[PDB]
């Protein structure tokens, strides 16, 4: 009978790939359907380039793809419209914001699978050791805490210890980090939902200059090459006071044999001042059935299973990744394992999207301009002032003649 082949999450990021392969294999066993799992590279933009090869070929060799929240406008032609397969009641069990994200020109490109938001990880033991009673609310406070804690830990003999790790590699994750910096300084959304390219302003320039000021100081020089896992591994070994990352790192840090089990908490990222907006970049993944699948019925059944309450529950409990079903945020077991899902739910609700809606199918080009200009600041090659000016010019060229 058919073999349903899934290009799923990466085994190179935490447990996400191993876990998803397990869920796909469980579906195959429950239904008596043969399955195969196709692994992916860690970085989202590398995944996009890989899947674009299959889509260009109209390849039947993948039935289901796990797609980024930033991709529906890019990937829609390659998606089977799921709308005819779900009832209105079924579709209302997911967050409407994500269903809307996934719907392009009325086509439901994909089912919401897990959501994501950038958050601040902090070492509670170290804050207490150095006389701090709360995590930092402003970036200045973050820098002050990091300077003091680093000085003390270095003096105590940990030469591997840093104050802050984050994603500074030139790839999509830096666009995500940089949206948080810029928005939390009151510098806007880079490209606003209305189409205005707003990034050439002094608050956005300051945000980028501030992040440059971290590199080689409170953050490793090598942060300019870090994606999610590089930052996590410094943090997880016990060697960073603070980390900016996504929800998946929490469960990994709590695993038996983690050096930092029981030593950390999470909160909203800091901001420039009390009246700036809180910033958490909206991430997350969706489940798409290929327009090129020879087995759409079976593929749809697998995607519904993966997006189901029980599978999302397992993702939450075991991998600390955020459900797309509001009902799971009140589930007793989800909450007992991850009480911060409740504490941070307003952060998740107010997360700021990258400019994928407005850029549509040109989003990857826009994002490449963003991360490259941002990276030039982090390396000390350009000042923020010049970079936001250059970035404006680039995005103007990229989006010229694009309408949304
Ligand atoms: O790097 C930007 C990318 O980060 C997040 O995606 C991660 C996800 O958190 C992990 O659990 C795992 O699935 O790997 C993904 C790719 O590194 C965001 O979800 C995504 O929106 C964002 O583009």
């Amino acid at each position: 009978g058919p073999v349903i082949r899934v290009a799923g999450d990466s085994t190179a990021v935490g447990e996400g790939g191993r876990w998803m392969k397990e869920m796909v294999e469980a579906w195959g066993k429950k239904t008596g359907t043969r399955v195969e799992y196709i692994d992916s590279p860690a970085d989202t933009n590398d995944r996009l380039a890989l899947y674009q090869q299959y889509w260009a070929a109209r390849s039947p060799d993948v039935d289901v793809y796990m797609i980024d929240v930033i991709w529906p406008g890019i990937v829609a032609p390659h998606a089977l419209d799921l709308k005819p397969y779900l009832t209105e009641a079924e579709l209302k069990e997911f967050f409407p914001r994500i269903v809307q994200n996934n719907t392009i020109r009325g086509k439901l490109t994909s089912l919401p699978f897990f959501t994501d938001a950038g958050i601040l990880y902090y070492r509670k033991d170290l804050l207490e050791k150095y006389g701090y009673t709360s995590p930092p609310r402003t970036w200045n406070e973050l820098e002050q805490m990091a300077e003091r804690v680093m000085e003390g830990e270095r003096r105590a003999g940990n030469r591997d210890f840093w104050g802050f790790v984050f994603q500074g590699k030139p790839y999509e994750g830096l666009t995500c980090d940089a949206l948080e910096w810029i928005y939390s300084h009151g510098g806007g959304r880079i490209v606003e939902p209305d189409g205005t390219i707003s990034v050439n302003n002094g608050r956005a320039a300051l945000a980028l200059n501030r992040a440059h000021g971290w590199v080689g100081r409170i953050a490793p020089q090598g942060v300019t090459s870090y994606a999610e896992e590089e930052a996590r591994n410094v943090w997880q070994q016990g060697n960073s006071l603070f980390m900016r990352n996504w929800p998946y790192a929490y469960a990994l840090g709590q695993a038996e044999g983690s050096p930092i089990r029981g030593k950390f908490g999470v909160t909203v990222l800091p901001k420039a001042s009390a009246d700036a907006p809180n910033a958490a970049t909206l991430g997350g993944w969706q489940l798409m059935v290929s327009a090129y699948s020879r087995y759409p019925k079976e593929a749809v059944d697998l995607v519904k299973y993966l997006a189901s309450y029980e599978v999302q529950k397992d993702n939450a409990v075991r991998l600390s990744r955020l459900p797309t079903r509001p009902a799971l945020y009140t589930d007793r077991d989800v909450l007992a394992r991850n009480p911060w899902f409740r504490d941070l739910l307003p952060v998740f609700q107010n997360a700021v999207s990258a400019p994928s809606d407005v850029a549509g199918a040109r989003y990857n080009q826009v994002s490449e301009a963003i991360w490259t200009e941002v990276h030039s600041v982090l390396t000390g090659r350009k000042k923020g002032e010049q970079a936001v000016r250059d970035l404006e010019a680039r995005i103007r060229r990229i989006l010229r003649h694009h309408h949304h």
